[PDB]
């Protein structure tokens, strides 16, 4: 039942709506993934409400934590895509928006970019299955919650124990689950060091000629910088 869910909510194709037919530039490989990252939130938020028990959580949660964890989610979705379709060899953003070393140097997120492909090939070598790797996905959108507190704590932290229960039902195992939850962890510091070049950009877009989503301007004005002030962090396994 769980797992029948989980593929039957997964989002399909998303597309940047990048010019491929024109030189590489700065200013238009970046305006495509802020406008791939609006087309992908918008996605994530629907797969979200689709969530087996996401309904128990507080609504005033339910936004903060998929607010929270987009670029996780994001991150971890997009290693697995450039790991099945091109066997880690670039990075498969979407289907009209792949990065060869060339184009992950012209973004200036280079060092970002090398760590997600290290991350796709993580799931090479790790085998990670299809199943797992949907488990994980959702189990990351409760990886990082605010200091301070989510409205209701308690019904977020009974989600996210079942959530794990999940996980050990489909490795059913100590040694598995320890690959696993260290791979999972491995995603925060890259959407951290994303969130950070994100942020940077936002603040000197006008600059730089990138032009940012509406949607996505708030999110990373008023959202990332909680997390990068220390206000929402990470849960990490280890
Ligand atoms: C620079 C920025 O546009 C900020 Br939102 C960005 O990180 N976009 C973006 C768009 C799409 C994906 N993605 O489909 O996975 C990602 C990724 F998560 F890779 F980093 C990132």
């Amino acid at each position: 039942i769980f797992l029948n869910v989980l593929e039957a909510i997964e989002p399909g194709v998303v597309c940047a709506g990048h010019d491929n037919n024109q030189p590489d530039s700065f200013a238009a490989l970046l305006s495509s993934l802020n406008e791939l990252g609006e087309r992908q939130l918008v996605h994530v938020v629907k797969w979200a409400k689709a969530l087996p028990g996401f309904r128990n959580l507080h609504v005033d949660d339910q936004m903060a934590v998929i607010q929270y964890s987009w670029m996780g989610l994001m991150v971890f979705a997009m290693g697995w895509r450039s790991f099945t379709n091109v066997n880690s060899r670039m990075l498969y953003f979407a289907p009209d928006l792949v990065f060869n070393e060339y184009r992950m140097h012209k973004s200036r997120m280079y060092s970002q970019c090398v760590r997600m492909r290290h991350l796709s090939q993580e799931f090479g070598w790790l085998q990670i299955t299809p199943q797992e790797f949907l488990c994980m996905k959702a189990l990351l959108l409760f990886s990082i919650i605010p200091v301070d507190g989510l409205k209701n704590q308690k019904f977020f932290d009974e989600l996210r124990m079942n959530y794990i229960k999940e996980l050990d039902r489909i490795i059913a195992c100590s040694r598995r689950f320890y690959q696993l939850t260290k791979l999972l962890d491995s995603v925060q510091p890259i959407a951290r060091e994303l969130h950070q070049f994100t942020f940077d950009l936002l603040i000197k877009s006008h600059m730089v000629s990138v032009d940012f989503p509406e949607m996505m301007a708030e999110i990373i004005s008023v959202q990332v910088p909680k997390i990068l002030s220390g206000k929402v962090k990470p849960i990490y396994f280890h």
